[PDB]
């Protein structure tokens, strides 16, 4: 599908068992989700945005389905204001910007 | 064009007499430039994201050119680690996400 930017580029994703709402974001290297439990082993990491640094926890190899598209890779969970889908998963689904 | 997301999508824009590199960000509601001396009245404000809020200056009706496509709109100036082009302006040059 083609998505226009007059509205927030918001999509439903399954994070297995559950359904969430995430923001397709070109401006994010990685994927970060609101604090939730996942089936995995994790390691503490730090990421940045406009206001500074935050501690998150990394989960390697989690299958995510973005609008019915399949992706398998890293997922960071911590105190992010909006769930966001980064370039790490977008490239798996073959997302590009057109103008 | 068609920009792939293997790397951060960085483009050259013109604001004032300057050519600058900015990140195309579908997860930014607004456009935010790093500290720069523009003429004009501004109103102050706060924007946040990962990490917290930073204080910035709001300038209205500032004409740009995002890689040879003109736009006009509000731009925020403050201490961002990077120049960011939000949707306010991407909506003007006809950019979509496609997968
Ligand atoms: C230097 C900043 C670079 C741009 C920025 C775009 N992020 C959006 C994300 C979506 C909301 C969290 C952002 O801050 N958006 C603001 C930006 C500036 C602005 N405020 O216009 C925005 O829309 N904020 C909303 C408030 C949050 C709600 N969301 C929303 N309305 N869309 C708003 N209107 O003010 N990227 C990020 O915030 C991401 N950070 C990175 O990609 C950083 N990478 C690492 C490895 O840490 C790198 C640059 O150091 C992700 C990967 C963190 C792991």
């Amino acid at each position: 599908p083609q998505i226009t930017l007059w509205q927030r580029p918001l999509v439903t994703i399954r994070i297995g068992g559950q359904l969430k709402e995430a923001l397709l974001d070109t401006g994010a290297d990685d994927t970060v989700l609101e604090e939730m439990n996942l089936p995995g082993k994790w390691k503490p990491k730090m990421i940045g945005g406009i206001g500074g640094f935050i501690k998150v926890r990394q989960y390697d190899q989690i299958p995510v389905e973005i609008a019915g598209h399949k992706a398998i890779g890293t997922v960071l969970v911590g105190p992010t204001p909006v769930n966001i889908i980064g370039r790490n998963l977008l490239t798996q689904i073959g997302a590009t910007l057109n103008f």
